[PDB]
């Protein structure tokens, strides 16, 4: 592939990213930085602002937990529409299409969640709301611990200053991982990724000409993602055993089942 083919690849992906994901990083920043008559978010930071904010969105710790859970489900669906647009993806063995999605979605979710965070909190309900880090970090024991690692990652990730056109390619690379467990046919998957990587390399050099080794720095970020996944699964382990009256959405149950 030559540059003209990689630019066309990048352009294709940006396009579908826009079509698959209603709340982009660009909309998210414009809402966050008060750069807007894009009517600012309602801000939840305690149980009152929460109950009152519930005019446009069990115990509180749980209700918030359920919220993020349903949001994850919606995300999985969006991420799935996006993957189908990735050239070559729907031509792969079906069991593998499933494997890539099974392992790729959460790494993606936390990647994109970064887009909706600053050091102080996270956008919610399609940007209509904003929930502070401290309110979350404060939730009763186990639930207070869910979001904090995501914030730490987001603060370091957001430092990269990626824009949506950078992220469309990076997210595609994450999905087309040859090293996922149980993969039947690794080679066709690596040939695609290889193109995606070539494409990302060129996109970053062109979009961030001054940012040296951004590419390398970006790929290194993939390490922080797998750990976030790990800790998260361990937390769920705990809930399943402590809160026997609660349960995961079946789509999320299937993703987590026999995962790592
Ligand atoms: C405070 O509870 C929280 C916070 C942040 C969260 N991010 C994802 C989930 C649960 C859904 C899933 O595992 O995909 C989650 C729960």
């Amino acid at each position: 592939m030559e540059s003209a083919d990689l630019r066309a690849l990048a352009k294709h992906l940006y396009d579908s990213y826009i079509k698959s994901f209603p709340l982009t990083k660009a909309k998210a920043r414009a809402i966050l930085t008060g750069k807007t008559t894009d009517k600012s978010p309602f801000v939840i930071y305690d149980m009152n602002s929460l109950m009152m904010g519930e005019d446009k969105i069990k115990e509180v710790a749980i209700r918030i937990f359920q919220g993020c859970q349903f949001r994850s489900v919606e995300a999985v669906q969006e991420i799935t529409e996006y993957a189908k647009s990735i050239p070559g993806f729907v031509n792969l063995d079906l069991n593998d299409q499933v494997t890539l999605l099974k392992y790729g979605v959460h790494e993606i979710i936390y990647t994109m969640l970064a887009s909706l965070m600053n050091k102080d909190g996270v956008l919610i309900s399609e940007g209509q709301g904003f929930m502070t880090r401290e309110f979350l970090k404060s939730l009763r024991k186990p639930f207070g611990d869910f979001m904090e690692p995501k914030f730490e990652f987001a603060v370091k990730f957001n430092a990269l200053e990626l824009d949506d056109s950078d992220l469309a390619i990076f997210i595609a690379v994450i999905i087309l991982s040859g090293d996922r467990p149980g993969l039947l046919n690794v080679k066709p998957i690596e040939d695609i990724q290889d193109n995606l990587l070539q494409a990302l390399e060129l996109q970053l050099k062109l979009n961030h000409p001054e940012s040296s080794q951004l590419f390398a720095k970006l790929l290194q970020k993939m390490t922080d993602l797998r750990q976030i996944v790990t800790e998260h699964v361990q937390l769920l382990q705990v809930i399943k055993k402590t809160e026997t009256d609660m349960s995961l959405h079946p789509l999320l149950q299937e993703i987590y089942k026999d995962l790592y």
